[PDB]
């Protein structure tokens, strides 16, 4: 291995995001000129609020990661106060950020990225991973327009207790207290719907609200949502987790995969393909 | 780490090259369309040879490099018969190549490859490392037209036995049968030579004339050769290795650096610099 980084070895930049117990700093190491996205997590407060176990997870599963459409762990240290997790650095920011720049994607681009992000959950969930708050905010864009998909804090590891975002939460969280490689394609079914419609399905003026509408069912379609996105998010927003396209049960990625919605894609070398240009 | 990779992760493609001990491949890792130079090793070969020191250092000095300026070794395996390296793949090939599509290279182009280089070994020597064969075969190129910098199985951790390419080699291993930083520093200036001639300083028949004129410094420069590059050749291709520029007995990368033939050098940031268009 490299010889342990220490801080001295970076100039430390601009601050990425500011999390509740986590701070992500971008920082040019002095060696190389590289930019690396550091996040940075106070040893005490971990302690202090008993998050040993998922920032201990959240190391182990990063290392895990070996695929371009994930957040890349380059590197660990610490000092007497802090854990550093040297992390790529994605330039363009959240997929969300995109979103409310050009309102809703063209059914090229819903349907590329789309891709993209099939394709890292099937990566993911191969490995026994679920993420568990997949959601636009998490969706990364590097340099290239390729998403990469970060915050493993919350991920659990197949071998109740945490629920994510609001907005994304399956009905399985709410009534059963239970969380699968289906919870995550829930949460694709939401993620697409705002793709097209520029906004998640299940909207309310607080989470209580929200849940209400989650396990319900209670969403509808925009009139001119691409008919084919339209199916396929009906096949995924689906009350039982056992019936959701992509799921064990429905036999995996290969029937996702096929949806019509995706005849065009090639799934093969997404990467390197150049992405469609945000309109 | 991510669990160990297999033969059967990859599709091999076509031969990069074919050394004595190993043969290099381009692989594409089918779960993630990444392309790979896979180094591969036959451990009875190695055995028989007696190169297990060799390769077991290889892989050792490898793994402690992380640079953009060098190979990166990704991962390793084997399987009964064979050791794997998974190495960076550099789509443009040697620097040889190039010296020999334009002839030689202007003043701009060997300002910026010199200066690469030399930022390169600032870093190697600073590991302690010697790199023992540094030729323009050895150098690549990268898609974006930056140098990495191969074939470390010869390589030398600093605490005789190997002599590299003749038309390389410092006139101390011709003479005491010794090894140092300043033999890389001796190889820089010839490269520099070559760049700038179009071919390297010293010429022969065969080994031993060349060797000869090694020791006796028997090599001139052509009459447009720009002159603060002749300036810096004459202070690197000097007899005793202790009067090389760069070299720990004239305080090291400093006064090389500064020498005037990089002026214009930004030396921060060389792999973020466009390199310039050769010819
Ligand atoms: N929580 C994290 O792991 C994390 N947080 N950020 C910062 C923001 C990302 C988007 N949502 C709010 C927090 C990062 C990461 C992973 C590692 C990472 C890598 N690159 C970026 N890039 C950014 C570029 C522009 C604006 C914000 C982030 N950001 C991160
Ligand atoms: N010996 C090595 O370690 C090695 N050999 N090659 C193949 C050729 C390189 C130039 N000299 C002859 C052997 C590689 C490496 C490192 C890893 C490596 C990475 N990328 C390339 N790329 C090439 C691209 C075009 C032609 C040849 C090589 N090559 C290598």
């Amino acid at each position: 291995q490299p010889r342990k980084k220490r801080p001295e070895d970076f100039k430390f930049g601009k601050i990425l995001g500011e999390g509740s117990f986590s701070t992500v700093v971008l920082a040019r190491e002095l060696a190389t000129s590289r930019e690396y996205a550091i996040k940075i997590l106070e040893k005490r407060h971990i302690i202090k609020e008993n998050k040993v176990p998922y920032v201990t997870r959240e190391r182990d599963v990063m290392s895990r990661l070996d695929h371009p459409f994930f957040v890349k762990l380059y590197f660990t240290f610490q000092d007497d106060e802090k854990l550093y997790f040297g992390l790529s650095y994605a330039k363009n920011g959240e997929l969300l950020k995109y979103i409310r720049k050009i309102g809703s994607f063209d059914e090229t681009c819903t349907r590329f990225y789309t891709a993209e992000i099939v394709s890292a959950l099937e990566y993911l969930h191969g490995k026994g991973i679920i993420h568990r708050d997949l959601k636009p905010e998490n969706i990364l864009l590097n340099e290239d327009m390729h998403i990469q998909i970060t915050d493993f804090g919350t991920a659990k590891v197949l071998s109740n207790s945490f629920v994510g975002t609001a907005q994304y939460v399956s009905p399985e969280l709410l009534t059963e207290k239970s969380a699968c490689k289906s919870s995550d394609l829930w949460a694709l079914g939401c993620i697409i719907y705002q793709l097209v419609a520029g906004l998640p399905p299940f909207r309310a003026g607080n989470e209580y609200l929200i849940f209400q509408k989650i396990i319900k069912l209670e969403y509808d379609f925009p009139e001119k949502f691409f008919p084919k996105a339209r199916d396929l998010v009906e096949k995924l927003l689906v009350l039982d987790a056992t019936k959701r396209l992509g799921c064990e049960e429905m036999e995996g990625y290969g029937p996702l995969k096929a949806h019509p919605f995706f005849e065009s894609v090639t799934w093969e070398n997404l990467h390197q393909q150049t992405p469609p240009k945000l309109t």
